[PDB]
C-alpha cells in the first residue's frame, strides 16, 4: 500500500537496535498552529566505545531511553530516532562494545519548546558512560533536495517499473517542523489528487513553474509516482552537513486510487 | 549519447537560448594540478524585464557575448553558461520582453586568477540595458545531491526504462573546480567500465559503504545506468542556495559498451 513509505535501517551484525518515530503519522496543521517562534530542529549525532566498561546492550539501550528516548513524548514532538547498541558475540557475557543514537526531533507546539528547553538544561551534555555526553544540537537549516518519478508500473506489488520522466529540485527551509508545515502537508493535500487543478499547480510549485503544462500527457500516461524529498541538514560549521540513514519516500500508486487507472 | 549530457529544462515557449559550455571535456588531472590559487567558483544569476525598450532578441544576445561569454575563453575556464531571451510572440517585431543569464565558471590557472581579477575589476556591475547590472558572485560552497539509477533499457534511442534501483548520496566540496578534480574524473575512469574491481568500489565510495554489493547483482541484471550529480550551490548569505538550470548527468550505455550486453 502507498502513501509514506520509510526507507529501511542500517542493517549490522551482533548489533541490537531501537528504532523510535512518529514521522509516518500526517502533520496536524491545527497543532502546529499552536507553535508561535520558529526553533531549530534538534540533532543528535553520537557515539562511543564501550570495550572494557562491563555493560550488557540492555544496560546501554535503557539508559539512553530513561535519558533521552522517553524524554521525547510523542504527544509533543516529531521525532526519528535510531539506537544502536554493538556486543561482542565471543565474550561469555557478550558485554556491548559500542553504541550510537541518531536523532533528529521537533517541537511542536510553544508548550513543547517550554518543556524542551528544561530538558536541555537537565540533559544536554549528560555523561553517556563516562565515555562520551548526549549532545543535541541545533540544525542551522535543511536543504531539502527532492526527486520526483512519474511511470507505468506494471505490478505494484514489486519495485520494478517503466520511467518515462524524473525531475529534481531544491528548496532551504529553517526546521524539519517547517518541512512537515509547508511541503509534507501539501504531498497530502495535493500529491495525492486526481483533480488537474490540485495536483498540476502542485508541480508548479516544487517541481518547476510550469511543469503542470509538461506533466498533464505525462500524468494522463503514467500509473505510479513517487517523491524522494532527501533531507539534507545545514549545521553551523562550514561545511558540515548531516543526512540521516532515517529517510521515506511517497509512493503514489495512481492504478489503485483512481477510476482511471492511471494519475489523470 | 554517450558520456556526459546536457540536460536543461523544456524550452519555455517564445525564448530563445544560447547555451556555452565546456564542461563536457573529461578532467586532466596534470593540468588541474598546475592550479595553485584556490579560487571559489564564480556565479551569474542576472534576469530583467526588457517589455518596451525596442531590443531585438539578437541586440540582448549579442551585447551579453560582448561583456560576458566571449571574456570567458575555454582555455582558462572551465564554464557553463546558459543566456535566454523572451520575446513578444504578437509584436510584428518580436521585440525582447526579458531576458536571463545563469552561469558558474571556474578558472584553470594562476594566469586565469589574475585575468578574472582584470575582467571584474572593468565589467562587474556592467549596466545591462539600464534594467539591471551583470553581477558576478562568489558561491561559498557546493553540496552535491548525486543520484544513481540503474535498469533495463531495450531501446538506446528513447528516454524510457525499466528502473531496478535509485540510490542518493550527499557531498559537500569548496568549489566545482574540486568537484571536477575529485568527482568528475572518478566517474570518467572507474564509472564507465564493466570491470568489477573498478566500479564497484567506485559504488562503495561514492554511493554508500558497501553499495558494491548490493549492485554486483544489479549490475548483471542491468543495462543502462545514470549519474545525476545536482550541484547545489552554497552562496554567502545564509539560507541563499542556487541551482541552475545547467543541469548535466553521465549516461552509461551498458548493452552498447559492453560484450555482455549488460553493465557486467
Amino acid at each position: 500500500t502507498d502513501g509514506l513509505i520509510f526507507s529501511p535501517l542500517p542493517q549490522n551484525k551482533n548489533t541490537v537496535v531501537r528504532h523510535y518515530s512518529n514521522e509516518q503519522e500526517m502533520p496536524n496543521l491545527s497543532q502546529m498552529a499552536q507553535r508561535t517562534i520558529d526553533f531549530p530542529t534538534q540533532i543528535v549525532r553520537v557515539s562511543g566505545n564501550l570495550t572494557g566498561l562491563e555493560l550488557s546492550c540492555d544496560d546501554v539501550e535503557n539508559e539512553i531511553d530513561q535519558v533521552f528516548s522517553k524524554k521525547i513524548s510523542p504527544n509533543l514532538f516529531t521525532y526519528n530516532t535510531y539506537v544502536s547498541c554493538g556486543y561482542d558475540v565471543n565474550d561469555p557475557e557478550q558485554h556491548a562494545i559500542n553504541f550510537s543514537i541518531q536523532s533528529y526531533f521537533d517541537p511542536l507546539t510553544d508548550n513543547a519548546v517550554d518543556y524542551l528547553k528544561s530538558y536541555l538544561k537537565e540533559y544536554n551534555g549528560y555523561n553517556l558512560f563516562n565515555t562520551t555526553t548526549l549532545q543535541i544540537e541545533n540544525a542551522k537549516g535543511i536543504i531539502v533536495s527532492m526527486n520526483l518519478n512519474a511511470g507505468l508500473k506494471s505490478n505494484p506489488d514489486k519495485t520494478p517499473f517503466t520511467l518515462y520522466r524524473q525531475d529534481r529540485n531544491n528548496f532551504y527551509f529553517k526546521s524539519n517542523f517547517d518541512v512537515r508545515k509547508e511541503l509534507i502537508s501539501d504531498i497530502y493535500q495535493r500529491f495525492y489528487s486526481n483533480d488537474p487543478d490540485m495536483i498540476l499547480p502542485f508541480f508548479d510549485k516544487w517541481i518547476f513553474s510550469y511543469a503542470g503544462s509538461v506533466y498533464y500527457s505525462i500524468l494522463m500516461a503514467s500509473n505510479y509516482l513517487e517523491l524522494q524529498p532527501e533531507r539534507i541538514f545545514v549545521m553551523e560549521n562550514e561545511g558540515d552537513i548531516f543526512v540521516s540513514d532515517l529517510r521515506y519516500y511517497f509512493a503514489n500508486l495512481c492504478m489503485k486510487r483512481n477510476p482511471n487507472k492511471h494519475c489523470l
